[PDB]
């Protein structure tokens, strides 16, 4: 049981999950894709491990794989078949990521393999036993958020694996583990809570 | 599946449950009772019958009801006893109310019949498959609230059924239904809303 997030934005995508419930793939210049889940370890194993075999072995040159699918819509469809298809050996799987001359994309993928895609109006998936912080999100996030204040925004709905790809880089550079130890973490919740009896004494006004 | 929430505060008990999950009994200026459910109707209802049986048929004085506990505790008991005993016709229960020469008092029943008490580091219990908006809960609530303040931060955290209960009264007269077309619980949440994003304006002031 663990939670994962993930955001897109104009700018780019942000992914997170908690604990590797992160995957990535990349060719440099031309492609990344990132994998959340919140399955157990050999669900998760299943899923990747087919990915990974098609890459490294597939011999038929008309399956697609996720370094040969021309779009994200395509390259999502390759983790439902490996999603459905790793129940031959119960949660949704996140996926997103960018394609050469296309924006960058994010999936959500459910226990057939069919998804569906993030738009402006809802640019943010959960998945995990429990959706935490799902009203703040709801309320607060925006489709035209910078990449650091969605990041704020979804390490505050929670080690915590995080990932903020940004549009048309094609690599993964900003990566970062945080800890329950993080001091910056600590200050931006201990600030949260304060602004959270600050936003409540305000409204506190209304009747009910 | 449905949530259900309660607060122990200075002034009293409020109780929240949405859709009956939320259940009373009570003696005129001695004693009053109130239930909260999140199992299914034939769990509620199996419990809430045993409780009855015993008000309504029980022959042996030694055996004690809701109407004859000397305390809260001993109250507790009982409802535990109905819970554990249910199961031979998963979610917890929360129970509160007062008995005349004690404070108000508020437990949560698991399923087994033992219980933990409320207190003023802990003042809230959260029932149901999700526990909506915990977080909210965990950072703004404090056991000094006023009841109609406690009872809004409880609405947010979600027709609804609203008991407010105040200390030493021993009735229920603040008993109310919200429904999702109540002008002032919009107004309400849509200020709520307002006012987190400008709580995550400003915090986002800081790094991580
Ligand atoms: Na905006
Ligand atoms: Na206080």
């Amino acid at each position: 049981g663990t939670y994962a997030v993930a955001f897109r934005l104009e700018r780019g995508l942000v992914f997170a999950a908690d604990t590797k419930k992160l995957q990535l793939w990349r060719q440099p210049g031309e492609r990344v894709f990132v994998l959340l889940s919140a399955g157990n370890l050999a669900a998760t194993q299943a899923v990747v491990s087919l990915i990974n075999e098609h890459l490294s072995q597939e011999t038929d040159d008309e399956v697609t794989t996720l370094f040969t699918a021309p779009n994200m819509y395509r390259a999502a469809r390759v983790v439902g078949d490996a999603v459905r298809e790793a129940r031959s050996i119960n949660t949704n799987f996140i996926f997103g990521g960018q394609i050469k001359g296309e924006r960058p994309r994010l999936f959500q993928i459910y226990p057939e393999g069919n998804f569906i895609e993030a738009t402006d109006d809802t640019p943010f998936f959960q998945i995990g036993e429990h959706k935490y912080g799902k009203p703040i999100l709801d309320r607060v996030a925006r489709s035209d958020m910078r990449l650091g204040e969605a990041a704020k925004l979804m390490l505050l709905s929670f080690p915590i694996d995080l990932v903020i790809y940004e549009r048309d880089t094609f690599d993964v550079t900003r990566e970062k583990r945080i800890s329950a130890d993080d001091e910056y973490f600590r200050n931006l919740s201990n600030a949260w809570s304060d602004a959270l009896r600050q936003a409540f004494s305000k409204i506190e006004e209304f009747d009910v």
